């Protein structure tokens, strides 16, 4: 297990394949049906100071492609992207091989909300992963009526 802010951290290491499981904001409109941060990740592809976030949206389930690149920032293990706003993001926990747990804070026109997602190899995860996010979210100040469990509602 290593963090994109720690000094262990091998980015290489979470190319691939990832799924939406758990997605969770102190703002929940933000995360819920219509919402433009209810995104299903796909694919992340590592470059030497970007990241390649490929994902899907769904209306009715209805898939639509969505492809975005974040930019590396001043700080270690941090990413920036626009999208509906300005957002930065890093990845407090991850093991490379079955999950990935994402902070992402948005700014936009001097609003601000904080988002969190739990991504998986596979379509899901066990309960004590999603459990041990659920506590992370905490500390983060987000309750767990502000957060959406997506495992059953990810693929397309
Ligand atoms: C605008 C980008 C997002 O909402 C999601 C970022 C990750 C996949 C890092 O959590």
């Amino acid at each position: 297990e290593a963090s994109s802010t720690g000094r262990n951290f091998n980015v290489e290491k979470i190319n691939g394949e990832w799924h939406t499981i758990i997605l969770a904001s102190d703002k929940r409109e933000k995360i819920e049906d219509n919402g433009n941060f209810r995104l299903f990740l796909e694919q992340i592809h590592v470059l030497e100071n970007s990241l390649v976030l490929k994902f899907h949206t769904v209306r009715d389930e209805e898939c639509s492609e969505l492809s975005m690149v974040a930019d590396k920032t001043e700080k270690a293990g941090e990413y920036s992207v626009t999208y509906d706003g300005f957002n930065t993001f890093t990845i407090p926990k991850t093991d490379y091989d079955n999950f990935l747990m994402a902070h992402l804070i948005n700014e936009k026109d001097g609003e601000t909300f904080q988002l969190m997602g739990l991504y998986g190899r596979e379509p899901d995860l066990s309960s004590d992963i999603k459990e041990r996010f659920a506590q992370l979210c905490e500390e983060h100040g987000i309750l767990r009526e502000n957060i959406i469990d997506l495992s059953n509602a990810n693929r397309c």
